[PDB]
């Protein structure tokens, strides 16, 4: 309950530092075709060509049958492809005449706009079934809001705000009828309609609010700030959009880790950027949490979290791979000056020239505009401490300068997109994964067991999902590069484990696990297992060898400890397109069966 | 002022004998699969297949762009191309399921009828500009009826009509945005607008009543008959579209003519026997017309009209060439009882099975099932009086048992689509155009207002007529016919056409008389001037292979027939070769037809001209 912006003012303090008729508004006029020249460089002629390319576009219908299929087969993209392909093409369009200015792009926009409001919903096949009906088919007597009807909004306001002379020149219908619908569909819904489940109005413990709560806000508030011009009606929206906002506020962790992973983060903490910078925007800087350390923190995780070339620390159901927008990154840096998410950005880049965001979210394809020629002139860095530790999120990364990067976690067997991971770690050794942790296939599904994480089976036996399945006691030394938790209330009571204490160290050559644990009984022999890929050795007892794209590790473990590789035939794309064909786990066991004992492993390079 | 529906019946007539529930509709219940095999014949495997065609049919959006161009070009294709290919679509589906009746097509039924709820209107770009605004591109706050949007309407009710429990147990609200649809663009704008210019409630004299009152009448009532269940309010609808369809029966002549020619019967006669039809229909018997004399005679006209061959009597702005819908000329024929109209529907259908009618007039389609099985066992046959007079609009046709058929008018030269034509005559023989009436052209700027009789189509110069003086006629309400009379026994007509011509004409009386005898027609002018101020000179329009074997003799041969052209010596005959550039033309004619011209050095303010035509 930090209620961060709600304390930073009420509804008659907003009223007085609102900014109305638009005037907040960082682009030029339309007709300044000096000040476009300059915002956009050498944006100008490419996004021309991308309007070139869709003069002959055809609006796509969408008919009624795609929204059905939803019902009966539970296909979603037959709908969302030609409606995501009808807003990329309308955004597009749009940034296309703002580059060239000389009305060859008006009579698409138009048709684009037309089309839009003819429509029924703007809301996907798979979201529309909130509505009093249940149905996935629109219902012209009702509309309630999705991320996608928040974005189509959006561009019809940006657009409206735009191109409205030209179109009234041509018909004042069409402008119009956009403020009807933007009304009818953003404006009216977001004020009448208390129930939406992301608003996180009536939210009770156990309910989710997630990237869904900063995004529909920061839709909702550009509309009301481009199209509502009554100030009484403005301040309430805004307010309530506060209200709204601070829910998702005081329901992340202050230590500002993303547990969903760095491909959630770019719509989750993105978005809550976006939103806190629309509202800065709109109250002339007033009303601003951007200079707040814990927005800091959930920015800088997408830095912290990525190891290199694609490489991503991909704890609970994420993806190995990953990447980020860089102009989003920059503008995220810049805003909450992090000269390490700035230079960040720019090493991103990976050497090519920063150009104007596309698709299909409107106020990101016009920031991208801005920050252009700041970004292709900020220099490429990626530098950051040896460690970072979320005490809350309970994730620790440690680094040493000769290129080993490990990644360890407490947490509970209930994080967002589970695995059953408390204690796991993954070790990259320069950006390339040799320890690793499987990630998101397309908990009998393998990827999602302790099986096959780094992790033992203790008495034989795997972790339990559930809240109550969870790290005790998890520490991290920041100078030692020590992290170290109680793994054991993770394990169910066959385990008969009163202490479990797995521990990673990092020092300037090699990674020390141990295991420390005390049982309450000995019923079958403990086994540990390893996650890697590439090619596996076993050149002595003791030692297993691991060389994968260009790396080259040894891992020592304890002789009473019989290795075998396990070959994992990757059949599912998803993990295939990342890993390759196969990957293995390794797997110690033994004969021994002792109450206390321990265990120590080593990595290291040779 | 006849007003022959409001004396047929009244508001509190009307409410005692309407069929309620739709308990009028003819066809099968949708589930009743063994009836409409019965009904389908061998249309069921056509239609389904014309459906199969249709399972992956892409229903074209219409850009707002398509709307503009009406404005910034005067493009009416852009938007109606893919409007009428959407309507066409539709109407086949539901007959396709109609015919099938497994569901199959039912999905393609519900998008078609959804996407047309989408749509803010169903008003033709080019009609749009009628709205309060005044512009193409539809306004969602406005809805005007046209032919299109009545079209697009009643369709979409036969559809809600006969497709409601399949679409509901699918989702019940796409029924429901149906029945919103239908009721915002043609239930309400028809009953609260008084002011749409085909209703011609304020209609006052020199405006026009057409088509379109008939057309767009006849579909509103459709779907109030499918659509309106409280009975009060049918009631006043069908009213209101009785007075308003009086005024289209009160402005044509009892005659029973349609004088801008055959090209309009379809939807203008024609639809005015749909009106009639479906009225009937409302009222279970009730309240019809089809019994009036009147209304045979307006069916009938285009059996008189039609020579043969794809020939047409072309008075006024005309093609020549012209053609019938059997299935409806069928239709309109049993049910003002005309045996000559039902024959002639069969001998139109040139020895062809009926089949389904397709297009996007769903009562016209649903209409062709029920009458396909009878239209099939009629025997072809376009036999008719050797005499049809139409004595108010001047019409004269006049036939032989060896072939000749000619058509003659007096008239007035500010008829309907108007040619300076008072006295003219159109020969055939063997329904091939010998003395012709050149007919319709493509549009120019000149067409209408002056200038106008600068085109030579519209001149009397370029009819079958006298240049009186070196004079022709001139346009105008008052340049018309004096005593025309027909003697329908002996085949003579009569006329005088002095009044049609100017005053420089210097004419006081002159009788053009047309006499059929079994081999020949006799062409008479009798004349007298107030001063004989220029010679006289007489035309003649033909084509195809023209001779002039000797003084006073001219020969025609043409598509196989061979006609003589005797002339009084005193004239001498030359030929004007007058090439088509016009494709609208030359489409009928080919490459070139030619006027006769017979001057003279003669000049009297008092003479007599005989001319014959025969076969050899
Ligand atoms: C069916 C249902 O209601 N399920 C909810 C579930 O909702 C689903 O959550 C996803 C989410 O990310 O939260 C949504 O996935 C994203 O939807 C976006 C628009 O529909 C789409 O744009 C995202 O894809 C991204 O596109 C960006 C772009 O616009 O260009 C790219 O920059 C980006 O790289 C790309 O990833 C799409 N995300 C994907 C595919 O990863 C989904 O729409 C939504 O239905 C809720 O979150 C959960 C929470 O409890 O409840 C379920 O029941
Ligand atoms: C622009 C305007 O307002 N003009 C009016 C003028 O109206 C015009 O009248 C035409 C007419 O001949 O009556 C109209 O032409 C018809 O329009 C229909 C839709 O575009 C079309 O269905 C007709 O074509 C026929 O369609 C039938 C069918 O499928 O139902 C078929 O049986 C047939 O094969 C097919 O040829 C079409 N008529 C044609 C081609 O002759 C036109 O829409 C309309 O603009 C008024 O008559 C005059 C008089 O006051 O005023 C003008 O300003
Ligand atoms: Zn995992
Ligand atoms: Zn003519």
């Amino acid at each position: 309950e930090r209620d961060m912006l709600q304390k930073a003012a009420d509804e008659t303090t907003l009223k007085n530092v609102l900014v109305m008729k638009q005037a907040w508004v960082p682009y030029p006029a339309y007709t300044d075709r000096a000040a476009w020249d300059s915002l956009m460089g050498s944006n100008k002629q490419r996004l021309i060509a991308a309007g070139e390319k869709l003069l002959d576009y055809k609006w796509q219908l969408i008919p009624a049958t795609a929204y059905l299929e939803y019902e009966r087969t539970g296909n979603r993209k037959i709908m969302e492809v030609p409606y995501d392909a009808n807003r990329q093409a309308l955004n597009t369009l749009m940034l296309a005449e703002l580059a060239e200015g000389k009305g060859r792009f008006i009579d698409q926009l138009l048709n684009g706009a037309y089309m839009s409001c003819e429509m029924n919903s703007w809301v996907l096949s798979a979201h529309l079934p909130r509505q009093s009906s249940k149905r996935s088919l629109p219902d012209f007597r009702e509309q309630i809001i999705d991320l996608g009807s928040g974005g189509y909004g959006a561009l019809m306001a940006w657009v409206h705000y735009f191109f409205r002379k030209p179109f009234d020149k041509i018909n004042p219908v069409v402008s119009l009828q956009m403020r009807k619908a933007i009304k009818e569909r953003i404006l009216d819904p977001y004020m009448n309609d208390d129930d939406m489940w992301w608003m996180a109005f009536n939210w009770q413990p156990g309910e989710i609010i997630n990237n869904w709560n900063p995004w529909c806000n920061s839709n909702a508030l550009q509309c009301f700030l481009l199209m509502e011009n009554n100030k009484d009606r403005l301040a309430k929206a805004v307010y309530r959009s506060m209200k709204s906002v601070d829910k998702f506020i005081n329901f992340v962790k202050s230590d500002g880790a993303c547990e969903e992973g760095t491909s959630a983060w770019g719509h989750a903490a993105g978005k809550l950027y976006d939103y806190l910078q629309i509202l800065s925007d709109g109250t002339g800087g007033k009303i601003s949490l951007l200079n707040e350390p814990m927005i800091r923190r959930m920015g800088e995780y997408m830095s912290r979290s990525y190891v290199g070339n694609g490489w991503v620390v991909n704890f609970a159901d994420a993806s190995a791979q990953g990447g980020g927008d860089p102009l989003l990154i920059y503008r995220f840096g810049k805003a909450v000056n992090s000269n390490e998410m700035m230079h960040f950005a720019a090493y991103l880049l990976n050497g090519r020239k920063p150009y104007a965001t596309m698709g299909n979210d409107a106020f990101r394809s016009l920031q991208s505009l801005l920050c252009c020629n700041d970004l292709a002139k900020e220099t490429p860095k990626h530098d950051m401490p040896d460690v970072t530790w979320y005490p809350e999120t309970e994730f620790c990364y440690m680094k040493n300068k000769n290129g080993m990067f490990v990644a360890a976690k407490g947490g509970f067997n209930n994080e967002s997109h589970n695995h059953n991971d408390v204690g796991t770690f993954s070790l990259y050794v320069n950006t390339i994964p040799v320890i690793l942790d499987a990630g998101v296939g397309t908990y009998t599904i393998w990827t999602m067991q302790s099986n096959y994480h780094n992790l033992p089976m203790i008495n034989g036996i795997p972790q339990k999902y559930g809240q109550e399945y969870k790290a005790t006691n998890t520490t991290c030394n920041e100078k030692k590069r020590v992290f170290s938790t109680d793994i054991a209330a993770a394990y169910p009571s066959e385990a008969k484990v009163k202490n479990w204490i797995r521990s990673y160290t990092l020092d300037d050559r090699k990674l020390t696990i141990t295991d420390s644990y005390t049982l309450e009984e000995a019923v079958a022999p403990n086994q540990v297992n390893f996650m890697t890929w590439g090619n596996v050795t076993f050149p002595s007892q003791g030692k297993i060898q691991i060389e994968v794209k260009g790396q080259k590790v040894e891992l020592d473990y304890p002789t009473l400890f019989k290795a075998e590789l396990e070959t994992i035939q990757l059949d599912d794309p998803r993990l295939s397109n990342v890993w390759g064909k196969e990957i293995y786990r390794i797997t110690l066991k033994t004969n021994e069966k002792k109450e206390t004992g321990n265990y120590k492993f080593v990595i290291q390079q040779i």
